[PDB]
């Protein structure tokens, strides 16, 4: 196994078409729709991209996947009932900017009646409060946790974890920016490039991303200073935008 | 301006306050309360957070409370016994990172040996379950990462390569952890502990040195080291019998 190999958009779409025909042969009238997502769904696949497909099933509670390789390429096909998929499309977790681009990159190849459009409409109709709640949770569950981790590094090591942690913090900041602007990143490779192009960023985020994007992550004292500056920027930014809960009680339940 | 420095004694006082609040609020629905993470191992450092797990009698109970006081952070998970036991027996690609929880339980309340049952379930997973998880990890994570860095080589962007190299090093550490059936003690020690294990895929140690040193700016070298690690994976699976099925064009 030395793949993935170089492939063209034909070669991927021919494979997609074979999988579509197999899906219709096996599941028949239980298939409501078949779509391609990811880079191939956006028609921006590169020489080595994988193949990602989504199937909407009429079957109650249907929820399964097939993910395999031929040694030369890799495919993932998800099969979901309409209710299960629409519920997922309306959920906003901390990595929503990374996961839900799927629903804004659908290439419809089979649809028995407006199913893929309903998925898209569901993904785009999330209410403002849902994003607000997700942002407040991200600050506590990810950023505050990371701040404790790098401050532990400062006082007790290990600095060998600091480059990886700095990458994680830059990614969490990108999730924060994506939730705030209600944008999903096109690919994993463009997350940081797209994040630093947005407006109204927390102070210090650009400098942090400069280390991560250049790969100059060996000066631990500079990384710690950059992380602290970003953490200070988070405090001013969340206060300015109202992403604040009462934290005065030791136990808030 | 937090998190602040705290002592283990201070953290345990907070834990016991939370224990009393859980018993006051949820009463006889509480089967057990435990501390996990660094505090559960009694190796918490100056800035560590507080992580607690509760076993509930309510069927389908699955919720959490996660908050900060500005100065420290607490996460409390509440699960029914079956939900927790089911999760404790599942081996996903990040099992070496997630299931250390079940080998770090400090019981602080237990009405019927429940936390011991959780530990026994986590430690009794069969060898085939790890074999399946390793084969899935190669297909679902490592093969995907290989396509991503090969795309970078031909079309960019190299600005993603440091982050991707960190991800690949972590995925390799998961592979090693699944093979040796070990859970890493802390998030910070994953890479240091992984490269000290036996049976490493060739090229993995060298790749990790870039990630641990933070020397991630030489893009040609990272790409060469990623390819060498990917080749090391192909031997490593053959040597240890983790054979991935590549015979079906469409496996359904
Ligand atoms: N399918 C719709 C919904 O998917 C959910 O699961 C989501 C998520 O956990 C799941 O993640 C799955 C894993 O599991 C599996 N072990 C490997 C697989 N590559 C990964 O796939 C996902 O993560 C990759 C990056 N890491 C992405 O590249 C990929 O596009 C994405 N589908 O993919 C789903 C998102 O597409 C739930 N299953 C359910 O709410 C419902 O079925
Ligand atoms: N609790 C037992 C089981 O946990 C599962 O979820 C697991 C996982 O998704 C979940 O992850 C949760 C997130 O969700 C939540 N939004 C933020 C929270 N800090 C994070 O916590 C987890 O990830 C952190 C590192 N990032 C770890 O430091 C932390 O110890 C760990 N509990 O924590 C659970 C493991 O403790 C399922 N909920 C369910 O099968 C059952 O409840
Ligand atoms: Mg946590």
């Amino acid at each position: 196994m030395n793949g993935p190999i170089i492939m063209t958009r034909e070669e991927r779409m021919k494979i997609v078409h074979e999988i579509k025909e197999r899906i219709l042969d096996k599941y028949g009238d239980d298939v409501k729709a078949i779509g391609v997502y990811g880079s191939l769904g956006r028609q921006t696949d590169g020489p080595y991209s994988d193949i990602e497909m989504m199937c909407v099933m009429s079957t109650e509670e249907a929820e399964f996947s097939h993910e395999w390789t031929t040694g030369e390429w890799k495919v993932e096909v998800n099969f979901d009932s309409e209710e299960i998929l629409l519920d997922y499309a309306s959920q906003v977790e901390s990595d929503w900017p990374l996961t839900h681009g799927q629903f804004f990159s659908i290439l419809p190849i089979y649809d028995s009646g407006g199913y893929l459009e309903k998925v898209y409409q569901t993904a785009k109709s999330v209410e403002a409060q849902t994003f607000h709640d997700a942002i407040c949770a991200l600050i506590v569950e990810e950023l505050f946790e990371y701040a404790g981790k790098w401050r532990n590094i400062r006082v007790q090591g290990p600095t060998t974890f600091l480059p990886s942690l700095t990458v994680q913090v830059a990614m969490a900041g990108a999730m924060l920016i994506g939730l705030h602007h209600r944008i999903c990143y096109t690919t994993s490779a463009s997350v940081l490039t797209e994040a630093v192009k947005q407006s109204d960023l927390p102070s210090g985020y650009d400098h942090l991303c400069q280390f991560v994007m250049s790969g100059q992550l060996s000066d631990s004292e500079k990384l710690l200073e950059s992380l602290e500056n970003f953490w200070n920027g988070i405090q001013e930014w969340t206060e300015r935008h109202g992403y604040i809960v009462d934290v005065s009680k030791r136990i808030p339940f």
